[PDB]
């Protein structure tokens, strides 16, 4: 038995089928009052919402999924015909995420790819007919933020205006990724700070808008 499974069982008893908002609230309640989980929080959640709404991405790529919270949080805001592609290496988190999306009524919008992102990313063009992404959400293994950004560029998956949004850049922290995008002229960066009231600790998200190479 895992924490993610217990979050699933809790949503199923306390949220309403097909209602993405009630699913998100059930998760926020469980991960505030009962068992903490990093991906969830609403300082973070309202920044994810504002970015999605400002940029209206047609194709989002999510690196990392735990119980589906981020994917539900994003998929529920996508326009009709917009699609979310989620890569998760842990097959158990992938199955929970899938069931969480099924519960939320959102499975028609999301495609879960199970695998290491470094191996899935070079395949997006040939296997999934992906040309370019409008948005990328980085919430997976902190060591992969930078190397995977480089792979996205190597494969031409970013275009002028593609929005990278990086979670947990301070806690547990992704300093090499922050150094790369803030220091590169390919990226225009905005940092969103987020006080974790319950930990007495400062964390943040990074927004980097790809400029192209030039
Ligand atoms: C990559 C990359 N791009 N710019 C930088 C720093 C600002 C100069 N780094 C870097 C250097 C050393 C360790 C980790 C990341
Ligand atoms: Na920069």
């Amino acid at each position: 038995d895992t924490k993610e499974q217990r979050i699933l069982r809790y949503v199923q008893q306390n949220a309403k089928p097909g209602d993405p908002q009630s699913v998100l609230e059930a998760i926020d309640t469980y991960c505030t009052q009962k068992e903490w989980a990093m991906n969830v929080g609403d300082a973070k959640g309202q920044i994810m919402d504002a970015v999605i709404r400002e940029y209206s991405p047609s194709l989002v790529l999510e690196l990392g999924a735990y119980c589906g919270y981020s994917a539900v949080r994003m998929a529920r805001l996508l326009q009709p015909g917009a699609r979310l592609l989620t890569m998760e290496i842990n097959p158990d988190c992938a199955a929970i995420t899938q069931q969480m999306l099924n519960f939320a009524g959102l499975q028609d919008k999301v495609t879960i790819l199970n695998g290491a992102s470094q191996d899935l990313i070079p395949q997006l063009k040939k296997k999934y007919d992906v040309d370019t992404l409008d948005m990328v959400f980085l919430d997976h293994w902190k060591d992969r933020y930078l190397p995977d950004t480089l792979l996205l560029e190597k494969c031409g998956l970013l275009r002028k205006g593609t929005v990278l949004l990086a979670d947990n850049v301070i806690v547990p922290g992704t300093p090499d990724f922050l150094a790369y995008v803030r220091g590169s002229s390919s990226f225009e960066c905005t940092h969103y700070s987020s006080y974790l009231e319950y930990m007495k600790v400062v964390d943040g998200l990074e927004k980097a808008i790809y400029q192209g190479p030039s």
